[PDB]
């Protein structure tokens, strides 16, 4: 085993951590942090771009009278036009003084080049965690991916691992993160079914290969003059050219603690934050070298070779086989652990002398410086 | 390396520099002065020596009009005499009474034997500088001829060695020097085109195998007498004959500080001066010897065979190779730099105790003386 | 012378001198300057302009070895790539798996637009000194083109004119001065054999039908990419091309003294400076008008015809003409110097009264114014 030991979220540092049991010997401890991946519960829901208008042609008449009917499609605003077109010489070639009318419908479509560039509206949420922590406890040296929670246990050499709960739940990405390209903004995307000509989503869809949409890009008929057949209308310039300015925030370059972030699966890599709580019911079985079978005796140190950031570690034992050496001060770490008589190992200290150890034993050592 | 150490300019004497660098082995940097050479910007212009009177014979006529015309020879002074012969009985054997007239021309050409002995008349100014320095940085031992100035780097064992301007900015040629069969003079020969009788550039000429000349060596015509037809002048003795009298300061011998002085092109060697700043760009290859391989242990040094003007440097250390060692104090410089554990070199000092070183380381050482 | 008087540098100003001889009539001495010219000591060396990159084709193989060879050309930096076309897929259609390399090779030549316009550096050292003085010194009105030095004599009238050494030593040109177009400008540019990138100094050259370069355009060979055969680099943009911003100081708009500045001769012409020393032998027979002959009475002087910048000199006298007449206060100067009985002159003063014267014587015158 029952240990526990904190270890903080900081890759490329090997962490040392010491079993202090009564009788058998004190095992080492080594785990390192390879690569952060943070990905957040992503329910996606819309999608936006460019669009094209389908302006039809009229189906102006005579003397007869006209009323638009409603259907299933993008954009609804039909106006039947009375008093266009007075005469022959007024472009129908009419024959009727006051009584003629026109149709005038007009809808918008999803263009043509919208298949390929888009952008991808979600809301994220509940993010979670998992960081492949790398795995040393004796002559063993596995590499497992880890699920970061207090939930999901282990195996990897008899030993149940379990990740735990980190104490920062700070996410880099709010409630809302739309993708482009292959960036990741935070945005403040309107609510569904109340979208407005204020850009920021005109006529969203449900995905790539949807069949169902809904907008109000501020489309207003016009009436037309009496000259030659045509279909004037002031329509909004869309909103989705004008957005190459205003991006902003990009957030891969304002990235908090080094942290950073992908385009793919939207997650967070490299980023460091708290501390990640490790357990690991280690059986009797892995607390090798009992007292019974190691006896080292005096212990002796002496310093050489040292440089800015073999220590002389001669024992007399018994047979060769394992024998776990390890620091107990606040500074100087060693490189290697597990080395068998004339022990050869290696540190990094200032000045001070250190004991360590190896292993168990322790020492210390030394330084040188 | 970025290294500049003050290096002096003296023959014969071995410079050592050291290298503090943190880190890397301190390496040693060995330089000696072979021999140097200062030519400054040689401007021929001017050559003299002997000459030879070049008068024609008279044409002497009766009672006829005679009058000189000028060309493009040396020396040009022609008058018109008249009176001369009065009668048959005068030398010419005329038959006017006083209406006769001679031309009486006379040049001077250069000698014959000018072609061998001459004297070259130069304006020595912007002195340049080369000192072939010799050059030992490890295992190599490359020698080159480099131009002294901050202008022109080196290349010699892939690095970039400069000579650097010399502070001593003193040559020991003045304005103006002219060459006498294999002898260097401070001579303060006249203008081109200032020529005087005073000597010192009679009828100077562009080179060896010239074909325009220039002077005024006070000639003047004389109007000879009436007896035998004959050429009478007065003509100025050459200064060359009596410039092997007034001559004096050879320069050659008064050689300021053991200095010396060429013929053909009129060098300076062996002449000490000021003090040459080199730099060189040294790499990480050049470093041989980190920190991570040589682990030299205890020093223990002591003094035997010692006379006026082996260290017992014994080591212990894993495998022999390289292994920088080098002076730390004011005085006493060793012999050799790299050699291996039983380290054999020799010192020249005093009886106070040196250094160381070786390297790295250281030590010291010792010483012885 | 044996006369001596000090004459300024400033052309179109009449310069009146006076002999104080005892005994023989005083004589007149005008003096004017026409067009000053100043030529330095002009040393070709080197000259520049743009180029183009000649890069051959390169001798892709297979499986065999190579190594490039240097010889004399511009510019040497070759490299051979291992790695590269790992299949027949990868674009030179090779069977190797990784045992392929290239040669690479890339030099650069004088371009074709170089043969007329172009740069020449030079070296303005020693400045030399020529002014055509006008002469009068009676009925006679020479004009000669005279060396100002105190080495090289005169002739014009039976006279030894020298022209003597300036006390003003100053000279608009500096230590280099290179040639663009048509202008002078004053250059810093980098010592022969010690060329950098950094302009003002590419692939220089000793003339302008030359055949020997020397260059470093820090052009550096790099790898390419497996697809198709290609030879891409990375070079310097030509400095030339950058200079035309960078020129500044013209020179010829920043005319010390309104001087002017010469193309081809690189001469300064117009230029004031300081006191021209001339110094002349006026024999006996230039003193005309001795005290045997002229014997002017009672001198008479009224003004009358004056306006802001004839003076009835009525003289009785023995035989009309010469006599020198010349003003001596220090305001007043005369147009005119010989006119003979009723003498005509005329002057240009303020308003006070002289004698113043014339011559011688016165016065013064016046015034016015």
């Amino acid at each position: 085993y029952e240990h526990a030991t904190t270890v903080p979220n900081v890759p490329q540092i090997p962490y040392k951590a010491l079993v202090e049991r009564a009788g058998y010997a004190p095992l080492n401890l080594e785990i390192t942090v390879m690569s952060s991946e943070v990905l957040p519960s992503t329910n996606q829901e819309y999608i936006t771009c460019k669009f094209t208008t389908v302006v039809p042609s009229p189906k102006i008449k005579c003397c007869g009278s006209l009323e638009c009917q409603p259907a299933a499609h993008a954009d609804y605003t039909c106006k039947v036009f009375g008093g266009v077109y007075p005469f022959m010489w007024g472009g129908a070639q009419c024959f009727c003084d006051s009584e003629n009318s026109q149709m005038s419908e007009a809808y918008v479509e999803l263009s043509a080049d919208c298949a390929s560039d888009h952008a991808q509206a979600i809301k994220v949420h509940t993010a979670a965690m998992k960081v492949g922590l790398r795995i040393v406890y004796g002559n063993t040296t596995s590499f497992l991916d880890v699920y970061v929670n207090g939930v999901t246990p282990g195996t990897s050499k008899d030993l149940k691992v379990i990740a735990g709960p980190i104490s920062a739940s700070f996410t880099p990405f709010d409630h809302k993160v739309v993708i482009h390209r292959g960036l990741v903004y935070n945005y403040d995307f309107p609510e569904y079914g109340a979208m407005k000509p204020g850009a920021f989503g005109d006529i969203q869809a449900t995905s790539l290969t949807s069949k169902d949409l809904i907008a109000s890009t501020d489309i207003r008929l016009l009436k037309p003059s009496a000259k030659n057949v045509h279909v004037p209308y002031t329509q909004a310039s869309s909103g989705f050219e004008m957005w190459k300015n205003n991006s902003g925030r990009p957030l891969q370059e304002t990235a908090p603690f080094g942290c950073k972030i992908a385009v793919n699966p939207l997650r967070a890599v490299d980023c460091s934050y708290g501390n990640i709580p490790i357990s690991i019911d280690i059986p009797n079985a892995a607390f090798i070298r009992t007292s019974d079978a190691p006896l080292v005796s005096t212990v002796k140190c002496e310093v050489s070779e040292c440089t800015y950031s073999m220590a002389t570690l001669q024992y007399v034992s018994d047979r060769e086989g394992q024998c776990p050496v390890h620091s107990h001060s606040s500074t100087a770490t060693l490189q290697e652990s597990t080395v068998h008589v004339t022990v050869h190992f290696s540190t990094a200290s200032p000045q001070a002398n250190f004991i360590v150890s190896l292993c168990g034993k322790k020492t210390t050592c030394n330084a040188e410086c």
